[PDB]
């Protein structure tokens, strides 16, 4: 169902990631870890003090659509290296809530009234996205079965 969903997203803050390429965003579904340029990781890091929940969602640059959205569980820190393809800061470790794609197609009728109400797709990296409109990006994704929210649930 969507009640867990739901309780993860009430009064979270919600942010677009863009990514130049696949592979870095599947190391970050792999390894549970994302990293970003400095003035992103000082917005990030205030948001993580300042709300329940802070969701990336992430779109892969050209591809059309979003790959999925996942949870700040830490602040950024300074583990091994992370073979990203590529001046780059800490690395913040991340709950995936859905590995699932979602194409642009599917949340045309979404605007982000921090971007000037421009279709939510539209954004750069690290762009946030107004409470209500990025609650229903975050729920017109596909549920992903593979996830089990209770664990997520207990870090809040």
């Amino acid at each position: 169902g969507t009640s867990k969903l739901k309780y993860v997203l009430q009064d979270a803050r919600f942010f677009l990631i863009k990514s130049n390429n696949h592979e870095n965003v599947s190391l970050a579904k792999a390894k549970g870890v994302w990293s970003t340029l400095p003035v992103n990781e000082k917005k990030l890091n205030l948001a993580f003090r300042s709300a329940r929940s802070v969701i990336l969602i992430f779109s892969v640059r050209e591809s059309g659509k979003f790959q999925g959205f996942a949870r700040l569980s830490s602040e950024s820190h300074h583990g091994s290296p992370i073979h990203w393809v590529l001046m780059l800061g800490g690395v913040f470790k991340i709950d995936w809530i859905c590995r699932r794609e979602l194409p642009f197609t599917k949340s045309a009728h979404l605007t982000n009234p921090w971007n000037e109400h421009k279709p939510v797709k539209i954004g750069r990296d690290g762009q946030e996205i107004e409470l209500e409109c990025g609650t229903q990006l975050c729920l017109l994704f596909p549920p992903d079965e593979s996830i089990d929210l209770y664990q997520v649930i207990h870090k809040m």
